């Protein structure tokens, strides 16, 4: 699967970061997310929001949050109305300190598939509808090295 024609790219964002998805996220189009964590930290978060609000909280369609304390995990969940969900936890994580990735974050019509340096990671069915996704969030220690989106 090809990360042809990445569009609207920002290069070595603040973080934290919060930006408006350029279009919809139909099946088949992917963010594509690269960077590294730093030595001293231990989790980061992505989150695909609908809209940016704070108070009442955005409703989250999906969280993905490595954390890296000793053999490491990848927590998802959904927050919906101010609530998180339970989360889905992953054990088999490709993410180290000091070690950079490059997370693509598939949208299909029934979940998410996401992939890190080119090979598989996890599924996340949905439980928001992805056409209300507008808002992309990145946050914790985390150094961005590029966002990118295909949507063609």
């Amino acid at each position: 699967l090809s990360l042809n024609n990445l569009q609207n790219i920002i290069y070595n964002p603040v973080i934290p970061f919060v930006g408006t998805i350029p279009d919809q996220l139909d099946p088949g189009t992917l963010i594509v997310i690269r960077g590294h964590v730093p030595s001293d930290a231990d989790r980061f978060q992505v989150d695909l929001q609908n809209g940016s609000s704070v108070k009442p909280r955005a409703d989250v369609a999906f969280h993905f949050n490595p954390r890296f304390k000793r053999a490491g995990c990848i927590v998802c969940n959904t927050l919906i109305n101010e609530k998180w969900g339970r989360e889905e936890i992953t054990y088999d994580t490709p993410f180290k300190r000091e070690k950079s990735f490059e997370i693509v974050i598939m949208v299909l019509k029934d979940k998410f598939q996401v992939a890190v340096n080119g090979k598989h990671t996890l599924l996340y069915g949905h439980r928001i509808g992805p056409e209300k996704i507008d808002t992309l969030g990145i946050y914790g220690k985390v150094n961005i090295h590029s966002i990118g989106f295909s949507f063609s």
